[PDB]
């Protein structure tokens, strides 16, 4: 097989013990492995075997003090975990978690390894808890550690430091944490397409602005693309993949693409409230696929209907694959607002790509 695929049951057993209900759900993984299943998708993939993360790989990423931290919650008492997860926004700790959280960062590292030893061309993660909140000291919005930075940092540490690795954060959400990891580093170019709406939109930080482009060596390497006023689609997304994404991706060469792969700007998302198809998620894949010699590796991140994210994520590995590419309506007219934030990133960033020049 040309594509990976990683999913371990175990994952599961991250919950939440004061509302069983919380929309991070168990099930997230069983149902997108299960649509796998039913449409026959698993067995055309090489499986690629879950493991955990060591502390040392964490430390690629986070403080001895928040490793310390998260792992200490493996063997609290109940009333301890609902006092530790208060210590963070929005955070539910089981003693499950900690373990959870490796076996998520491990499986992608696993995965990483498949592409870069060239046992697989591309591959799928469908694990949790997600990553991309989690910040170097903190926990954050229903991530513990970092799954994509780990991945981007364990990628670099079996081929060269410098490694290019594009991570494209297509979930609904800002990825607050990744941003941060990566805020002065030009080895691995970070670009989120996230609902902003001038911060009402969790994680409600101006972190989220298009106008945080890196610091220092890492100035052009940190690509906002934030979205006001508009329930957002299949044509914004394939318009800031055409005019941003592409363009500045294609200028960096990465040498490994990771898809921070939420899957909240889903139609029939409750938390995300876009409109993003299953055909929109399947044209986005194609389209990375074309860099990197189509080295992709796609980790799920949120994503909250069940059905939506069972056949989104379904559609990107069916395009991993090799399956034919739908062909989307590049002529409909997108919301105005959405035509403003393009406009926005592009001035912010024609300083350093000579592709917006
Ligand atoms: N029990 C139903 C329920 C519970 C929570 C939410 N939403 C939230 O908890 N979040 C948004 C508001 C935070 C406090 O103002 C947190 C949140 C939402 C989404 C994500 C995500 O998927 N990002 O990648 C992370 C954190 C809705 C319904
Ligand atoms: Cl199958
Ligand atoms: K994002
Ligand atoms: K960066
Ligand atoms: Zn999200």
């Amino acid at each position: 097989p040309i594509t990976g695929l990683v999913y371990d049951q175990r994952m599961m057993l991250h919950h939440n013990m004061w509302d069983s209900h919380h929309p991070e759900l168990p099930q997230r993984i069983s149902r997108i492995f299960s649509r796998h299943e039913e449409l026959r998708l698993l067995s055309r993939c090489h499986r690629i075997p879950a493991r955990l993360a060591t502390e040392e790989e964490l430390a690629l990423c986070h403080s001895s003090k928040h490793i310390s931290i998260i792992k200490s919650s493996e063997h609290m008492k109940p009333r301890d975990l609902n006092r530790l997860g208060d210590e963070y926004n929005s955070i539910f700790i089981s003693n499950e978690s900690y373990t959870c959280a490796l076996l998520a960062a491990g499986s992608c590292f696993n995965s990483a390894q498949a592409i870069l030893t060239g046992q697989v061309r591309n591959a799928v993660a469908i694990v949790r808890p997600p990553g991309h909140h989690a910040e170097k000291d903190t926990a954050c919005g229903f991530c513990f550690f970092n799954t994509a930075a780990l991945t981007a940092r364990y990628a670099q540490s079996i081929t060269r430091e410098s490694l290019r690795v594009l991570i494209v954060d297509w979930d609904v959400h800002h990825g607050n944490g990744t941003q941060h990891i990566f805020e002065e580093d030009d080895s691995v170019l970070y670009i989120s397409l996230h609902r902003y709406e001038d911060g009402a939109f969790f994680p409600n930080s101006e972190d989220a602005n298009y106008d945080k482009v890196g610091l220092g060596k890492g100035r052009g390497y940190n690509v906002n693309i934030p979205w006001n006023g508009g329930k957002m689609g299949d044509p914004e997304y394939m318009a800031a993949f055409h005019h941003l994404v592409m363009p500045i991706a294609r200028e960096f060469a990465p040498e490994l693409v990771l898809v921070s792969a939420g899957f909240d700007a889903a139609r029939g998302d409750p938390l995300g409230g876009f409109q993003v198809t299953p055909e929109g998620y399947a044209h986005l894949t194609h389209q990375l696929m074309s860099l990197a010699a189509g080295r992709v590796l796609i980790i799920l991140e949120g994503g909250y209907n069940l059905t939506s994210i069972s056949e989104s994520m379904s559609m990107c590995t069916s395009m991993l694959l090799g399956d034919s590419p739908p062909s989307l309506d590049h002529l409909t007219p997108l919301k105005t607002s959405a035509t403003v934030s393009i406009n926005n990133v592009l001035r912010a960033h024609a300083p350093f790509w000579s592709s917006l020049r």
